């Protein structure tokens, strides 16, 4: 109930944070894993905003309040949590740095913020669950249920006293950035990804794709959002595998709830069906991850390292299926 707000100690502490020098080099790379640096995550976000958008893009005090209140409105769920938000924001930073001038200043600031905010107040339940069991959110938001909630949460935090990082935009640019953010967060609905990628593939292959066309820009940004949301599949294998344990911890808890309501969950959400996980992962990479990064690489060639890493992880799941897996820690 209500929107959580950071403390004075929290945001003032962020303001004084300085990123260790060695990490400045590492943060630029697609495969960077934020995992080992938890105390530094808010600072890493400030650093990325400052590098992409400039140190004077946002008033520093409002930006630090905003970041620390965003962290406070992520729940302690296994996967859709603060760590995931910062991971997704980092992937976007890397895509933006490698493609910088294709995107306006307004788009870069909008997209980094959209990524940090894109799963705000996630409860560890899927759209499927909310709609199957008629949660009040599914009544309010008929499609893209949680994603409409995450956008609503973003706006609530911006409306907190001293948190509106966008207030200094002209009235026109302010409207435009909120629309960039809305569209980007909605695009993180994987249901919408399938159609979007298919459209982009056709536009690309026929040569009609045109980034001066707003609807085309919106779709390309959409695919960037999917690519950043899924980027656990682009890390080194041990990182990908550990993250998969977290994703499934969520899935299994939802499936347990469905059993209580008399419905057998899909095998993916069934903790009694863990043997099906490797084939499930193969299916996800073949149907979602590989096509995403394939199309993204066609449109934005500098993103190729994401595709290469995804392909490497696909091969790892294939090794699991063939029984070739080696020692793992969790
Ligand atoms: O939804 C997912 N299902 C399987 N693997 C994933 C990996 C990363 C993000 C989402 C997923
Ligand atoms: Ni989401
Ligand atoms: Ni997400």
């Amino acid at each position: 109930a209500g929107t959580s707000i950071c403390t004075s100690e929290e945001w003032q502490g962020l303001m004084q944070f300085t990123l260790p020098v060695r990490l400045c080099k590492e943060i630029e790379l697609f495969h960077f894993d934020i995992g080992p640096f938890e105390n530094m995550w808010p600072g890493i976000f400030v650093y990325m905003v400052h590098r992409s958008c400039g140190t004077s893009c946002f008033e520093l005090e409002k930006l630090c309040r905003f970041i620390m209140s965003v962290k406070k409105n992520y729940r302690r769920v296994p996967y859709h949590n603060w760590k995931h938000a910062v991971t997704v924001a980092h992937c976007m930073y890397a895509i933006l740095q490698n493609n910088h001038t294709l995107f306006t200043d307004l788009e870069r600031k909008g997209l980094l913020i959209a990524c940090l905010c894109h799963d705000l107040d996630h409860r560890g339940f899927s759209n499927s669950y909310l709609q199957k069991f008629d949660h009040p959110l599914a009544a309010l938001y008929s499609t893209s249920t949680m994603e409409q909630h995450h956008f609503s949460q973003t706006v609530s935090i911006l409306q907190l006293e001293g948190h509106n990082i966008f207030s200094t935009l002209s009235s026109s640019e302010y409207e435009q950035v909120l629309e960039i953010i809305r569209k980007a967060i909605i695009a993180t609905d994987l249901a919408l990804y399938f159609g979007n990628r298919k459209q982009l593939e056709e536009m690309y292959q026929t040569g009609s794709l045109n980034l001066n066309n707003q609807s085309h820009r919106d779709r390309v940004i959409g695919l960037m959002m999917t690519a950043c949301d899924l980027c656990s599949v682009t890390k080194l294998w041990p990182v990908t595998k550990l993250t998969a344990n977290d994703i499934y911890a969520e899935f299994w808890a939802e499936g347990d709830e469905m059993k209580k309501l008399g419905i057998q969950p899909i095998p993916m959400m069934d903790r009694d069906k863990k043997d099906e996980v490797p084939q499930g992962q193969l299916g996800f990479y073949n149907a979602v991850a590989i096509p995403c990064y394939t199309t993204l690489t066609q449109i934005l060639p500098p993103t190729e390292p994401l595709l290469k890493a995804c392909r490497d992880n696909l091969s790892q799941w294939e090794k699991v299926i063939r029984g070739e897996e080696t020692a793992t820690w969790i």
